[PDB]
């Protein structure tokens, strides 16, 4: 009779996130089968070195035991034995006698995790008190408990926080209880016109990107205001109010940038580009034209399309997002991220806005802090950042997943990439420059 092993694969061998020597046990069939274990990666950095049979002195079964690092990421990591006959050289067959025998091993989640936070460049950082924590929902009710983890927080909007959100006024609206006035604008020549925006999150992302712009480039708008030829319809335009501590019915008085959107752009259930927007208020391109019934291109002669201080990028891998937020976020640009996927049974495109990230001891990326003007509070929301694939040897695609700690489910949404708008710095300065050299 040839000797056997036999493993019960249904259960997974989930050794603690501390560093340790982990263990398992394989039940030995009529004999001390001759055999060696392997990890199906041996270059797995969190594991030291190939597993080994510890134990054979119970005739019923080994020990094998393996040793880890420790997990000090937030997400459980899988790794896999296999087991050769070292006889034949082959790998031992399972319970079907089809498949490999396989042990799944899944090291558990660091559940005190160190986080560090990055926060977009002039936006300062949460207070304590100015951080919300989220109860745990499940099918649309609260569980009175909470999400635990501390970088789950929402960033609650006060008169001292400098981070923008401008929300859609289809989202908020009651009817029958909002006022029936709450869509009007006064337009430039001051004229009474009324804008919906249930489309629009491209331009609420561009808004809130162009309200940091404004702020970071003021002293230098306030130049161009005394120094350019500026044209005579457009000198309104040169400003940004944000309007801190309004109800949810005056919404519509909340930002001038805004309602510019929703007043002369477009609302195409198609929906829109962030770039385009952004494009569309600071500069002129032929392809933005006809975008809508006004052309703002407040800064034609500091900027244009081959100067430009928009970006967009992709990113289909943890290292491309990692490469490309870090990158972003070292260098004094606002962030619009475009979300795919499925949400429901349909498909799901959709523009919202990054203030920061959190990132573990790793420095992992774990959770993006989000101005999502289809979401109703005035705050920035958490959404946790999740891989389906291997974090360590990455496959060829390893997109970045959304945890909507809101809905407090995970869903089919990832990031496509990022479109970025830059202070401009250098072009504003040679703008400057010129004016001087002209007096
Ligand atoms: C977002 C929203 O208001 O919820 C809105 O649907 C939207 O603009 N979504 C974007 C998502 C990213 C900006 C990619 C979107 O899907 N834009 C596609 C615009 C295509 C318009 N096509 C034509 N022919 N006009």
């Amino acid at each position: 009779k040839k000797p056997q092993i036999k493993y019960e694969e249904k259960q997974a061998v989930m050794p603690e996130s501390a560093a340790g020597t982990y263990t398992f046990e394989v039940q030995t069939i009529d004999g001390k089968l001759d055999y060696e274990p392997y990890f199906t990666s041996s270059t797995l950095p969190w594991i030291t070195g190939a597993p080994t049979i510890s134990s054979r002195t119970d005739p019923n079964k080994d020990v094998i035991s393996f040793t880890c690092l420790k997990n000090k990421t937030v997400w459980n990591r899988r790794a896999y034995i296999k087991f050769k006959d070292k006889k034949t050289g082959q790998y031992i067959k399972g319970a079907d006698g089809k498949a490999d025998l396989t042990v799944n091993i899944i090291q558990k989640k660091n559940e005190n995790p160190v986080v560090h936070y990055k926060w977009v460049d002039g936006i300062g950082a949460p207070t304590e008190n100015q951080k919300i924590k989220m109860k745990i929902k499940n099918n649309g009710i609260e569980t009175e408990d909470y999400f635990t983890d501390p970088f789950v927080f929402k960033w609650k909007e006060t008169a001292d926080t400098k981070f923008y959100n401008v929300r859609k006024l289809d989202k908020l609206y009651v009817q029958g209880q909002f006022p029936s006035n709450y869509f009007v604008i006064n337009g430039i020549r001051n004229e009474q016109i009324q804008g919906r925006d249930i489309s629009q999150c491209w331009a609420k992302t561009a808004s809130n990107m162009l309200h940091w712009w404004f702020e970071q480039n003021k002293d230098y708008i306030e130049q161009y205001k005394q120094k350019a030829a500026i044209e005579e319809w457009k000198r309104p335009l040169y400003k940004h109010d944000y309007i801190r501590g309004l109800q949810d019915e005056d919404e519509g008085k909340k930002s001038n940038i805004a309602n510019i959107f929703r007043a002369y752009s477009h609302n195409n259930a198609r929906g829109g580009y962030i770039e385009d927007g952004l494009t569309w208020y600071l500069y002129k391109r032929d392809g933005q034209k006809n975008l809508g019934s006004i052309y703002p291109g407040l800064f034609n002669d500091v900027f244009a399309h081959d100067t430009s201080p928009i970006n967009i990028e992709r990113c289909e891998t943890k290292k491309e997002f990692e490469q490309l937020m870090n990158k972003t976020l070292d260098n004094k640009r606002a962030i619009g991220i475009f979300w795919q996927g499925s949400k429901g049974n349909r498909p799901y495109q959709h523009a919202v806005t990054c203030w920061g990230a959190a990132y573990d001891e790793d420095n992992n990326i774990i959770c993006l802090y989000i101005a999502e003007s289809n979401l109703p509070e005035a705050v920035l929301y958490p959404f946790g950042v999740r891989y389906k694939g291997n974090i360590y040897e990455e496959a060829e695609k390893n997109r970045t997943y959304m945890f909507n700690y809101a809905l407090s489910k995970p869903e089919n949404i990832y990031i496509d990439g990022l479109t970025t708008l830059d202070k401009g710095e250098d072009q504003w300065k040679k703008w400057l420059e010129a004016h001087q050299k002209g007096e």
